[PDB]
């Protein structure tokens, strides 16, 4: 395993934001990308220009060979993204682009991931929480449902009971709820999130990025049939011409 | 986000009776919208026999065409048990599973004591389950010759996971409160004293809600596991929306008005 | 194999209609349970009010022992089911009623079978089709549509190329087109459509009834996810209580497996 | 009620749109049909990583014009409609996504040979019309290379596990009759009326509720495509619900900062 | 590719020592033959045929000069008739099948019926001369088969016609067949082997690791995880003859910093 | 309910080793057979041969009718299984204790490690000793099992936990395992034995038919057609053990036409 010392090393970031109005990209030069929502005056909710934007820097990412890891987090201490405001239901497309990214990507959260915002978090194939952490749904309060991946794949993390539970009722959850659950992967001190965020990131980064995407591939297969096929089918198909007999 | 306050949730329930023609289970509503089912066989355990089942497919078939009711709560005589299996002394049970996962509102249990074997089973199809804590959980079946291998076992195994569906399922054991809640069987565990407190409580947040999100979203987690049979209930909300829109207003309007339907005045999105 | 003669015998309808505004009920006392739409003043559409009896006939049929196999069909020669004319989207429960009824369910199809009532012949395990019969969808030629069954089952008889056809489109499509894409089991002259529907219901008269059921469920089963488990392991369940083991854990005193072979 | 001869076969007045592409040629009608061709007839329309780039991009861009209903895939000439591949080595994944999840029809119109990667994207078209010189048929085996995904499962899904076995295991080549009776095209017409008869196709999609066709092709991609399905499914019936009474009060309540009066809406059952 | 090198003679070697029940042989081009051996009864089989044909099968597996398997009955008028009823190993040999990385080939001459009927549908291909005949049993004689029998029928021939087969219990002749998907051509009595040996040197001429790849991901559209075990199975396989898969038996800290990390 | 004392007397184990050279093999006489890794030396680590013999011994114990419940474990108390030896023959071990009609529980102590660690998920049970630690491997070693290894973990720890295990490839100990749902139960490594025992024995207390049909239809919630033939396998099984079915059997045997109109037809 990797040593503590190089996990907790400090993080050369650089910025790559050069045109966007409600996000700030960064990436670091051991691997990671960073997707921060910043609109803090509205709890880092999305509108479809933040959609708009974090499709684009997210592409990017997934283009950058230098790039292992994406992080998607909000500006400040208070949110990570408290629902969508509230092309239109461009989200949709974010989703599907984050469930199809080869690479891991790791929701950071301190405050409130509510709403459509609770759904991009479950989207993300880890979640590190801080401690201030607050998760729950809001559709069936304020005349929406996500009834998709919001659902389903919600089913698939914390099971049938507590799925009904978060979208019947939409309470809010802190963050040892959550961790009960399975609904988050780590709770930490919300002093160290990012510190044990790339923590978590420079582990898989050590790792086979080739096995990192068959597998989140191979695990999205258990959940989206031909789609998921489509996926890990295709990682074959890729390996397949790495080979002799390819 | 403005929740309801604890005043209201915690208000006196009113329930008014609607038992008339049953034997085995009593029928109950709130004013505010809640219709609870209750098996009455509490000499028993509230193991239910055919009759019973009959009974409760009538009361929940009537609870889910009543526009005031908005949530059911099923639940047991008494404190000692919600439900205790099949009476031992046909499999309609079967009819009264799917009458329950395809309710469009809500449906909770209220356990007070045993909900075991085939009562184990209708406590999981419920979409919440509110615990008393001395409620007991468990299967049965293979130490009395028989088994679930339905929503018994796979929706079970969407709950609390492979692992432990397995052994639920191979071992027979009872589990009580504090286990069902730590492996995600239940969603809460309350005293005895407020069980119907608390349940209420629940119901009434959910009756805040809106009733057609409540049924789609049903709809759609039922769908990750019903395959075409999920696909028929979520499709079939679309096309209940679809029909509360100009667009899907069209055609009747055509028909009306004696004339075609006219799709190139509707804007097309992305 | 039955004999021919025998399977083109001639049938005896008896009436068990009473009560009915929408729909004839009749049985044969060979087994059949005939469910007919009577609505020719406009093709065979349904109401609301046609579906609850229709699922009141066919709930009968499912807990009559006498019964084993049920048709569905249009009254006249000239529809079957032309559409939709508790409570407005009824049709939804009556779809999921043919669905797990144990008994085969086979649509008789003279003339149109269009839109809902087109879902409604596919619902059912087999259609036996007139020459003259017609068949398509019409939802979004006047905004609606069948997303469930009517889709993905539909795709699971004719492929997902002439499923997307059909709904997009929204064409009629004769017999013989209807047959060359797998839609319906058979083509007859009208003449013959009853007479041979009669002869595909008694063939499976002369098997077995939990067979039949069993496969029902199974078939339903690569379809319906948890909901087609819970048929088949429910006819596991039945099969189950009727054997030594099932009945010696009924009878336990600790009860005593020991006395049953656990087999590879 | 239905289309009308003399409207269906009428004259299209299509409109160029191939500005900046290379590799393609992208047109619009008036009437709602947006048209993507492989403009690579020198090497029977196979695709290089920069053409699938701009078919990308072209799908697009009619996927958000409001005017456009229907989308045609084609490739340039009589002789191919696409014969394979030789911006990244497999972004046809990407574009075959896009096809999938696209909210309009897409209409593959096959002239000659549809094979390989072509073959899988006639495929993933909602609908194809085929010419009677049309080709068909898998190489991955022959050629070192195979898509599992839904060149696969997909086509068993048209075309029954037998066949599709068949078309793979062994590479044939299939003419358009072939294709015709195993279901894998909607129909066969003769060449020279290729684009009429794929137009009237069009136009008869044009004519309906573009709601309910959205609906039904997320309803037929849900029966394959698991909770990917059940996104676009269940996201069709939220934009629905944001058009009712009740979706809107939950809405304005949020924003009043009030709480929401839902007990107006019935219950249904 | 190529007429003359399809249609050319065949070269059998006989491998059935031991075997009661079954013949097997093997092609010098690489071509195995599973006979059920039992014309008296029209190749019905019992459970001593099914242990047999497992073994058979298990050699053809893991023989790497074998790349086709064909199965098929002794004589002209029975493929198989069924279970011998005058006696469920049975469901081990359809996995078997299910699972074989190689493609499976029914060639069918006269009765494919009942278990024999299901076990054509469970091979990948099958080859049916004008003769054959086709059908299930189960309702007429006090059985089912619900697995592969049922789903995997419905997703050949579609569900409409998989309940009529099942539910009356009725003979196909080889059109009837055809016409419906359940086979893949329809040739002469006389060329069905000639016939079958082309399609299987059609297939012997692509690559095997493909084939294997595009069975497995047929499969894996019917069988949930147990077919995805099989597709990542190749893709664990295929990564193993990579360079990043290699650095680690090659490493035996390993060091994966130098390969890239593709969109 | 069985007795405690029942439950937790001693164990009479009787060797059925002869002929193996990396496992041992082993039945007790009230129906447990038990499948011991033991190659300590390399943490109990399978090469090919290794698995060869668990398959040969896994079949063994299916067929024998005096077996109602199989063991995995390894020897010592330091492992369970390291995983692989540095075939895929694994694979075809994976699905045999997958389609086995009687339970199998992983008995854990010490390492359940890469390939080692899908072994015991594949077990229906698995009783973790305190000191058992639990993990996958492949990202860092250059591998991966996206099969069972993948989803079925998933439907164990949820997709959070399964993606969190994959993709760091940590260690996680006997608590954290039970926390997640990963393991039935953690008990003192000195009472291994005597707990899985127990299990077992409880297990052998129950109807084997029921316990079949529930592993088929358990399974059946994963794997889509292979699910559904297992379950309507055991159907088909009861089914030939009723009145109708067998009238089939007869009718056809005795040359003559069914008669299934004596058979009720039921709602």
């Amino acid at each position: 395993y990797p040593d503590e010392a190089m996990l907790y090393a400090p993080v050369e970031w650089h910025d790559c934001s050069e045109g966007f109005e409600d996000i700030r990209y960064e990436k670091s030069t051991d691997g990671i990308a960073k997707i921060t929502i910043n609109r803090p005056q509205v709890r880092n909710a999305f509108r479809p220009l933040t959609v708009k934007e974090m499709i684009q820097a997210l592409a990017d990412a997934r283009y950058d060979d230098n790039i292992g890891v994406i992080i998607l987090t909000g500006a400040g201490d208070k949110a990570f993204c408290s629902g969508g405001d509230q092309h239109h239901l461009n989200v949709l497309d974010f989703q599907r682009q984050i469930r199809t990214c080869p690479k891991p990507v790791v929701a950071m959260v301190a405050g409130y991931s509510i709403g459509g915002g609770h759904v991009l978090h479950m989207m993300c194939d880890l979640t590190i929480a801080a401690d201030n952490a607050i998760f729950g749904q809001t559709g069936p309060k304020v005349g929406s449902f996500d009834g998709g991946w919001g659902a389903s794949y919600m089913a698939r993390i914390v099971g049938q009971k507590k799925a009904r539970e978060i979208w019947f009722l939409c309470r809010q959850y802190d963050a040892k709820q959550a961790l009960d659950m399975g609904l988050v992967n780590t709770v930490v001190p919300l002093a160290d999130l990012e510190k044990e965020t790339v923590r978590w990131c420079r582990e898989m980064l050590q790792n086979s990025p080739m096995a990192l995407r068959c597998l989140k591939a191979a695990l999205n297969a258990d959940c989206d049939g031909q789609a998921g096929l489509q996926e890990l089918a295709g990682n074959a198909t890729m390996l397949f011409y790495m080979t002799e007999e390819g």
